[PDB]
């Protein structure tokens, strides 16, 4: 029925109109050279502005955190300017929008980020995992990462950091900590991808410290009320596995629930890697942050309305639909047929796949 999804939400000091959230969705048609956001980038996303809430694609802090061949980045000056052509458009439309800060760490490959070696928490590489390369050729091995040094910390914390920045210079009202589907930080807190021996490593304390001082910084930099952090407990997709996925998670939401981020984001479904999401786990969730909880992965009308009327979730995010429907909020409503979205046209060309799926007419 929608109503509760339909229903306004303050998130800060912004107050969205409904509670369906566009999820960063990676679409690579950054310009060349430079990785620079774009005109199609902005006219993309100001076509889905009815969403209440819009979370960039993966943007990389710096040009070692890039993973894919045309990913738009956060860190040069070009970049900011090519994101407030977007912002301005989407705020033009009346919606908000959030950058997510991204870093691969050992999922890439040397190609993509100026051939130095991808780094992570360890010297673990991310078993059958394939990332894209060039400006095309096409698919390739992820490379073997090297562990990082307490200087590599450093100073991904303060790519971090100036990144947040960036994000508000650009126009952004906050910024996403992607700090799921197998990346840089996940890298850190899934036990079976983080093998470190320092303060790192070992413990459940030691591999949430990485999350810890990076949220840290983003707070400092921007505000906890414009930090949100997305987590992916369940999927495992990119290679990061946790032995106590409830507990380390569980735990992992106390503690950015102590930063007072703005929201969490939780993401279910990564393509076909659909793991059974207790409700049980999804309460403790509920419990353990207080603040303005999303999800997304696999959710349709029904089962959003239902999430959030069961106290689950406050906002809810559709990826795949709203790719091929710019006016995604107005069928759920009213509950016209979706159109589906064109796998090969997701990633890299140009309008094509990305800006020319029409709005519903009957
Ligand atoms: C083409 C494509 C690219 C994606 N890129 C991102 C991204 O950059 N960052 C991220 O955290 N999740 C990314 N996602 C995952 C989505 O945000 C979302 O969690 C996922 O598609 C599950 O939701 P859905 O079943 O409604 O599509 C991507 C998904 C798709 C389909
Ligand atoms: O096919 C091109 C492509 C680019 C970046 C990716 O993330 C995936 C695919
Ligand atoms: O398909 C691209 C992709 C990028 C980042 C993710 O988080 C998940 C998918």
């Amino acid at each position: 029925m929608t109503q509760s999804l339909f229903q306004p939400i303050t998130l800060g000091a912004l107050t969205l109109k409904n509670r369906i959230v566009m999820p960063p969705m990676t679409r690579s048609r950054a310009s060349q050279p430079g990785d620079v956001a774009n005109h199609m980038m902005a006219i993309y996303y100001a076509q889905r502005a009815s969403a209440g809430l819009i979370v960039s694609e993966g943007t990389q802090i710096s040009p070692t955190a890039k993973g894919y061949a045309w990913t738009p980045g956060i860190y040069t000056p070009e970049q900011i300017a090519g994101w407030r052509i977007v912002t301005e458009a989407v705020h033009a439309k009346g919606c908000a929008i959030f950058a997510q800060l991204w870093h691969v760490g050992r999922v890439t490959h040397p190609d993509n980020i100026d051939g130095q070696q991808p780094i992570s928490s360890s010297t673990l590489k991310a078993e059958n995992v394939k990332v894209f390369v060039d400006n095309e050729p096409g698919f390739v091995d992820v490379a073997v990462p090297r562990a990082m040094t307490k200087a590599d910390i450093a100073q991904v914390i303060a790519d971090y950091r100036q990144a947040a920045l960036n994000a508000m210079e650009a126009g952004f009202d906050g910024i996403e900590l992607h700090a799921a589907n197998g990346y840089l930080i996940n890298q850190f807190i899934d036990s079976e991808a983080n093998n470190r021996s320092d303060e790192y490593g070992g413990s459940l304390e030691n591999r949430l410290r990485f999350l810890d001082e990076v949220v840290a910084a983003l707070v400092d930099a921007i505000g906890a009320e414009r930090v949100g952090v997305r987590l992916a407990p369940l999927t495992t997709l990119n290679g990061t596995v946790d032995a106590d996925p409830i507990l380390t998670y569980t735990a992992a939401a106390a503690l950015l629930n102590k930063h007072r981020i703005v929201y969490l984001h939780i993401a279910e479904v990564d393509w076909d890697d659909a793991p059974d999401t207790p409700v049980s786990f999804k309460r403790a969730l509920r419990e353990a942050y207080q603040g303005v909880l999303i999800y997304a992965g696999r959710y349709n009308a029904e089962k959003a309305e239902q999430a959030i009327n069961d106290g689950l979730a406050d906002m809810i995010g559709f990826g795949r639909p709203f790719i091929a429907n710019p006016d995604l909020p107005e069928r759920l409503r009213h509950g016209y047929p979706l159109a589906e979205h064109v796998p090969a046209t997701l990633f890299g060309g140009g309008e094509k796949g990305l800006t020319d799926y029409p709005t519903y007419q009957a």
